[PDB]
């Protein structure tokens, strides 16, 4: 039983954030500052009801979804782009599919020991971040 991902967590590493980015087409000059930067992510969830804010200096994204209900999700201040997005659980991992004109486009996310993990993919690219609660 390790659903509950409550809490605010700090970024503490941050592999392959560039091709992530790179892949999303997100140009040189934003890759250069976003690459750089510390995120904090606070997670209210009750359930399967969850809002997500993810913070850093640069940029900030909100999105909040209930596990098993498909939403449309603007990636807003990031590659701004329109998806249908869809959470479900896979035992206790977050499993999140964004469909829209990117292939292989999605997130997963749980929870191990102290740390939350969120693995990002675009097509050939995985971006894995490493979170350690506050
Ligand atoms: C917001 C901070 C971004 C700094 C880089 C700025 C510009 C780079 C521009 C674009 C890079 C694309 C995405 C950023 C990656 C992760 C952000 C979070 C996305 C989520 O919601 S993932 C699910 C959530 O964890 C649920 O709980």
């Amino acid at each position: 039983m390790t659903r509950d991902q409550n809490g605010t967590w700090e970024m503490e590493s941050n592999e392959n954030f560039e091709g992530y980015m790179k892949a999303l087409d997100i140009d040189f000059a934003t890759r250069k500052i976003a690459v750089r930067l510390t995120q904090t992510k606070v997670i209210d969830q009750d359930g399967d009801n969850f809002k997500t804010k993810t913070t850093s200096t640069f940029r900030n994204y909100d999105v909040d979804f209930t596990v098993g209900v498909e939403f449309d999700e603007y990636t807003k201040s990031l590659d701004n782009r329109h998806v249908k997005a869809l959470v479900t659980w896979e035992g206790d991992v977050l499993v999140c599919v964004q469909k829209g004109e990117k292939e292989n486009r999605g997130w997963k996310q749980w929870i191990e020991g102290d740390k939350l993990y969120l693995e990002l993919t675009c097509g050939d690219q995985v971006c894995r971040q490493v979170f350690k609660k506050k």
